[PDB]
């Protein structure tokens, strides 16, 4: 009755009985969704928790669509919904409340990632001296057309369980709007001053640091000794000492990154089916450790196989020094597009060029009679066409000259011309179609540091820190205080006058 | 008289006279092709078949271009019509009649390729109780701004000769919206329910026994006699049972695949003109089987050439695994733009650097006195240039030294440097211009799939699965009578309030 | 006094006065070039030749700068002025008057290349009965929205001096709208007709002649005499006869081509400046020819250099086979972007590639001491690193290894990494530039190759075919004389109606 | 007071009191700047130089963002403040205060880069003879729709201190709008003219001579003495004697170029940290000069490492010929997309693939025992895979094969396959960016070579050439004395008319 009623847009109806889409479970719920601008002032007047959790304004938010009429009519109905809670109650927050999952409306929005009721909430400001308090953003002051403003920032820093930025940067990659949610005024100018302030220096020292540690590593890998199974005696040479100091470095190093990997892991949990696409240089990361421990391994077990596992750590060491390389702003789209193509290009192309490269394999060599004659003999001879290296005869062991020259220039045609081919035009295509998309992932990524140093930070250097500026703020009503940690940032629009 | 006055578009002359363009060959037909609203209503109160079988809906659909204006009114016009019948005759279901190629006038709109008018009789829906058995469409109800449509798909999913869904995945390619025809909302919701249904399982399990056969294939290939001429006589060894079972299974599939090439060119009847650019893979899975047998008959000739047309075969199976690629939604383009290269781009530049390659062929080998002198060798020593394997100096036994290198330098920019970079570019904008193209190339094939699939069940799995619900319907006036075989869909749109 | 105040826009001073840009000499040619619509009626209420010979429709086509605004006034002032003409003098043609050149109003507006103009002029009709005789289109009939056209065709195909088809076809390309031109209906539809009626059959058999004299040329090339000097006296061997039949049927095309080489340039007459842009494939057929030539004459010099000129013809004259490609649709774009390269890029990126590639040539060899010491031996060394087969010590005699292989890093960087592949990047943009230009180049020169058919035909084939057809037109009010060869073509526009 | 109610757009507020954003230190500045048009008018009626010399038309241009509606009225402002500094000081030219760095207003908006303000001051024109004088553009006469226009070009082409083309071209690459800048009619029309008319001779002559000294200086390299350490002692035979002159003629130039290059940086006086992006071609021509010298030092030091230096000298020269390239159109802007690469996509990539070389290299170097063990030797035969002249397996001296093979085929997947034709995919982007950017940055530094053509030249050749024409203006009413070097161009545009 009040659902199908309060649905229909009657406003009689509502009046007349009062006196799988998800809408919220209760009737104000209901009636908010719907754009009932009247029906839930006669509702009030004729911040309640549904079963799930969710307050009309997570009911809001949940329905929005981020679309330009949906965002314009949703940011209205929020702010006449909060006005008339602050008139009929000035002291309650209703922002406040919290879902099961623990996120405010505004962590509600940045979590499910509609940028259009999160940019309103961002840049809120509500002039009525009705509720002063009430205002996200507080105007410092004009001197000619330039205009001063202050932003409230009052969970985007540090909140209690998850502050704003913590959640857009920690999304699941799933969130459409995620680079673009960063480049909102306040988000991006605190990005930008945190980066500038103290964030710029500790990564510089750790990229140098880790600059150090991989030349360390690799001298102690090079003079490696090469007579007798491991492990090898200590010797009273100044090289010797050199050696064993280099290698407990590099393996104090490989121990640090793999409780980095297994402490990261911890804190995101990310899902295990995409644990590629949101995280690639951890995984790298923690491989690296993965190969240094293993190799530390099989040194102690008396094994000469452990250059094997120490050689591939000390190659991909050296390849994850891009992950530094994202610091920058020049470098990092550049890096950003090789994790693009090894995630989805290469993947793609290699499962395809595999069937290619296998079925023409096999059929050589079932034509060779016979040295190639071992399936990866004939998979190395046909890859080296690919490289440009390869030779038409290879071999002469073949009863059929017609059926093997056809068979290679048919792989030839198909892989070296056309296959190999597609993959160029296509990493044209992902490059035509991201080099805008990059710029803003660097950004991403640049704040997933940014919040990773904040966090592994003492007490000194985040008491030394913190956001913004504590100010104080309009008077409440209620009790007249208001004081928060608003930031600053400045702006000149002519049209403003 | 009639004719003429009618397409005069004179109401007074055909009030008066009553009392190679193809627009049907009845005066209604004329009437209703020219946009006369009125004239027809006075010919009706002042379902006929042509000698072509085309009633007015049928030249209604012949006549649309499928442009904005030309479906406008042609879809306000059939409305018209159709109501008039309704009204006229309410039992009389004109649609039913057929033209001699049996379609019915929303088979011969998806025939012919008109998405205009398709799609209007696929979302067609009449509100008024005159006739309420009329309308395609039924809205089952709506709770907020939620709708949940129902569509009546009477001979979309298994009519009496020809369905729709049947003549848009078996077009000949020359109609022009085909892909885009699938993009309909009952139509593509109802695939992709067919799809994520049974048919993905009965899909995975034909992929895993396509795989299975061709390991074994393989491995039987691999290991295959080399003593002798065939046939080899049977072994009591392990080795030679599993041996015989592998070449049997290996013959006993390509006998398979030899006779669905068959039923498939027989069921459908292509044209030969155009067999490839509609039917690229079954082509190859044809021949892949016709390999196998000549291999068989060969290997029973008693001659050891079998193992040429067995290796073909084999390359061959392998390299059709990208059929099943297409199953997949990443994976199905990329195969998709192999096979339009190989239909388009790939026999352009094989037909001009076959020219290029034979002139300087030609031109060196009649330099060279004299081994490269037989025209072959020079054809090959010059394709390794293009592999980036080739030298300048692969010979020395020439009287002329300018000549000769001047030959090979002319060859290699216009070759190497210049058509194959062509090749490059050409299919860089292959890439460009079929980014989108292909994404409904692939559903369009993934539609062919499921009807292959679905027309090979059995009773029992089709009487298991018929597509929609029965569902009753509006009571007709003639009988009150109306039960359908309707499918069920939701849809939320904000501006439908 | 007239000059200056017509050019005011002033009625009032002409209307007193009478009672560097080219505009024409006369005061008509002015006040009509200058929009003045109402000045030029009472001029003539109040057909001159200038000193240069252009009247007003030159005049008025001299001024026209093609856009739309020009465009528009100009075809409506020449329509007020050429009725004007009508009307006060029916009989005279004005149009028929020429300017030195000899070019009528129409071919001048071919000539300059202002499709504005052309197409209005192409396109004209006039419904009003005071002049029917200067309509050039004529309405055969209208069934229903159908509407079959006629247009006059005069001077379209077989014109006193110069026809307007040859003008468009025949221009040196400087002309900008060369291609669109050929676009108008009735130039367009023309054409197509001419191509399928018959000349589509001659020119097949031109290219099946073609195939078989470079078939039989390279017949008679490969198994030339290899013993002592020629010229080589005659055999009785079956062999001997045939390849003297081969080589007098190959010198006898190449001096075909050579005298059609020469032919072309006398009536053409194109600047050598601008000669390759023009006629790329005249260019080649030629020195093929004189290829040919040359080599007969070094034969019967009794030297052994024939072969060198024989060779160079054998591989232009396969690579020349392209020019029968442009007979088709899909392959003549292809050739054309070769042509088009050829012309433009490729010679762009050789200049450059020999500032790079003689500048390392001459750095090494200096820097070599001393076998890779002839300039031309180091040339050829690091042209091998661009095919991807060089290789970076080909010599081991220098004195200094950093400088040497420094030399050939910066040159593989420099050219192999970096020029070759802004060669490929510039391709890329050609093609992306010319993917719609080329599908006109090719209709432009395959109106190249009908003209040329049609010129050099007999009077037997020319009288069996004319254009259009002979049909009677509106009576002058002169002598009730007017019938044209006027050209029938149908039409089908809904807004018409 | 003052600055706050002006500030305020407070009419009333001004006419009672009076009665980091930089706009101007004075009141008229706040006024003007803040598009007060009325409040300025009641302070003067109710020129001055602010501590940092900028005047009121100084603060204009300061504040001006370029955009539509901010040139619109910074543009109608100046125009208003200079017409009533004309009216009430008609005698003041207010534009020729100049502020500390002594830039005029005009030449202010050059360095600043707005090309809104300079199109303005560049094409000005004031109608009223209440200032006749003050007007930037004459309009010679107009015949037809024809018009023959003046401009004033007072400072344009030689001023006091800095001209306005000096200051456009010699911008530091920082300013936005420096190629378009260049676009405006009378400064692109003076240009081409100062070019045909006698600089384009002395451009070539230059080019020419440079040629003839690396010709010579080739020759004099290619042949030097090979016996003994140098200086090698003259000797009387002719190729001994042209040899001396030819050493002294490089070395001559040598010093030459060595000199210019120093003689540039004083004038230009570049910043180090900006030194490549503004000036490519003179620090190579500085390089080229620098080992020249090098070379003579150690020629006559005598060692034989002269011809490191000397080698490396004539490389690059030779491959320095490109600066006269961008003389051409065709040539100039190819040679630009080189200098955009080298500077900016070459370094990343290179950044990034010597990273992964380096990991790669030291890998396989660990992992090989032990000639391929230096690590020299390891970095090439891994780089000798990116130009498709290396092989899979260069060593056997390995103990493991599957680790030191993933190895490599890891490293051709991650820089032959991946990163190469991201590099590819780069440069193809950049072409596509910068297709209409090269055309333009051609016409900047041609016009940077006309200058500094014209700056290097004597008494006679500059007096016998000045631009434009000494030609009489509107006399002014302080002294009917206005006569300026006034240029002179022609138009043609029929909406004018
Ligand atoms: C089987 O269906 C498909 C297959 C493919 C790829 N496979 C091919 O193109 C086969 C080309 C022929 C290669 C045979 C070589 C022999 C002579 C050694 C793409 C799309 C499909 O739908
Ligand atoms: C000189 O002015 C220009 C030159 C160029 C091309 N030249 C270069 O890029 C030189 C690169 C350095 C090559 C030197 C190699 C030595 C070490 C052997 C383009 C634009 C210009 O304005």
């Amino acid at each position: 009755a009040l659902h199908i009623a309060i649905e229909r847009r009657n406003m009689t109806l509502v009046t007349l009985l009062v006196e799988g889409f998800y809408f919220g479970e209760l009737p104000l719920s209901l009636a908010a969704c719907t754009n009932q601008l009247a029906i839930v002032k006669f509702l009030l007047q004729n911040s309640a928790r549904d079963s799930v959790g969710n307050t009309v304004l997570h009911a809001l938010v949940e329905v929005a669509d981020n679309t330009v009429d949906n965002t314009k009519f949703v940011t209205s109905m929020y702010n006449e919904i909060l006005i008339l809670g602050a008139k009929l109650h000035p002291t309650l927050k209703l922002e406040e409340i919290t879902n099961r999952k623990g996120l405010t409306p505004l962590a509600l929005a940045a979590s499910s990632g509609k940028i259009g009721v999160l940019a309103y909430i961002l840049q809120r400001e509500i002039h009525e001296p009705e509720c002063r308090h009430l205002s996200r953003k507080f105007t410092e002051w004009a001197y000619g057309p330039v205009h001063s403003s202050l932003y409230d920032l009052s969970c985007i820093d540090t909140c209690e369980k998850n502050s704003v930025l913590e959640v857009i940067a920690y999304s699941s990659s799933e969130t459409p709007n995620r680079h673009d949610m960063l480049l909102v005024e306040p988000l991006n100018r605190l990005l930008q001053d945190k980066w500038d302030r103290f964030v710029k220096r500790i990564f510089y020292f750790n990229f140098f640091v880790y600059c150090l540690y991989m030349i360390i590593f690799t001298a102690a890998a090079y003079y490696r000794p090469v007579e007798g199974l491991p492990p090898y005696k200590l010797k009273n040479t100044v090289g010797d000492y050199f050696r064993v100091t280099g290698e407990i470095l590099s393996v104090s190093g490989g121990v640090y990154f793999f409780f980095r990997g297994i402490q990261y892991f911890l804190q995101r949990r990310p899902s295990l089916k995409s644990l590629f696409v949101d995280s690639y240089s951890e995984i790298l990361f923690f491989v690296q450790s993965l190969f240094m421990l293993v190799s530390v391994v099989l040194y102690f077990s008396q094994r000469k196989e452990y250059v094997a596992s120490m050689v591939f750590s000390l190659a991909m060491g050296w390849t994850n020094m891009l992950y530094y390389t994202r610091g920058f702003q020049q470098m990092g789209i550049y890096a950003v597009m090789i994790e693009k193509m090894i995630l989805r290009d290469l993947c793609r192309f290699m499962f395809v060029y595999l069937v290619f490269l296998f079925g023409f394999s096999t059929a050589v060599v079932t034509l060779i009679e016979d040295s190639y004659n071992s399936l990866y003999s004939t998979c190395l001879e046909l890859f080296k066409f690919t490289i440009g290296m390869g030779d038409l005869e290879f071999t002469e062991n073949y009863d059929f000259k017609a059926v093997f020259i056809i068979l290679l220039l048919a792989y030839v045609i198909l892989t070296y011309i056309l296959l190999l081919n597609m993959l160029i035009a296509l990493m044209g295509e992902t490059v035509n179609k991201i080099a805008q998309e990059s710029k803003n992932i660097w950004k991403l990524q640049r704040a997933i540091t940014i919040l990773d140093t904040e966090k592994s930070f003492l007490k000194c250097m985040r008491k030394a820190f913190r956001s913004g500026k504590l100010l104080q703020v309009g008077f409440t009503p209620d009790g007249k205080d208001d004081y928060r940690w608003c930031f600053r940032v400045d702006e000149v629009n002519w049209t403003t006058w």
